């Protein structure tokens, strides 16, 4: 079932825009925040926009983007945290601890600018 990913940092729902950009919005009515998570392996997931069919991904520099096709840069390691929120780390760059994150202003955070402990990397999955 689809779901929203609420980032406690700024209170934004993760959004994958049509142009391939990724950010966050507080507008629960946005059509680009309905995400479908599917697990390849336990703890590994693809995050897809049901509206545009794009997959969340992170390039070799830690930049989040919307990929029109599923590839290895779209695989994320879903990890439950003490607070019961989820952190999503790039599987491809897991050894760099590059997480999916949103700044308090709703803009995406770059992988290298993120690290555990940050409120920017905590997302609460909400089944629609």
């Amino acid at each position: 079932k689809p779901k929203l990913l609420y980032c406690s940092n700024g209170g934004h729902f993760l959004r994958i825009l049509p142009d391939g950009t990724v950010d966050g919005t507080r507008d629960r009515s946005d059509q680009h925040i309905q995400l479908q998570l599917s697990a390849e392996s336990v703890g590994e997931v693809y995050i897809k926009s049901t509206e545009t069919g794009q997959y969340l991904a992170m390039d070799t520099d830690g930049l989040l983007y919307g990929s029109q096709t599923p590839n290895e840069e779209c695989l994320f390691l879903e990890r439950l945290e003490e607070n019961h929120y989820n952190t999503y780390i790039s599987k491809k760059h897991a050894e760099k601890n590059w997480f999916v994150g949103l700044k308090k202003n709703g803009s995406c955070k770059r992988g290298p600018r993120t690290h555990y402990g940050q409120k920017a990397i905590l997302f609460l999955p909400l089944p629609v």
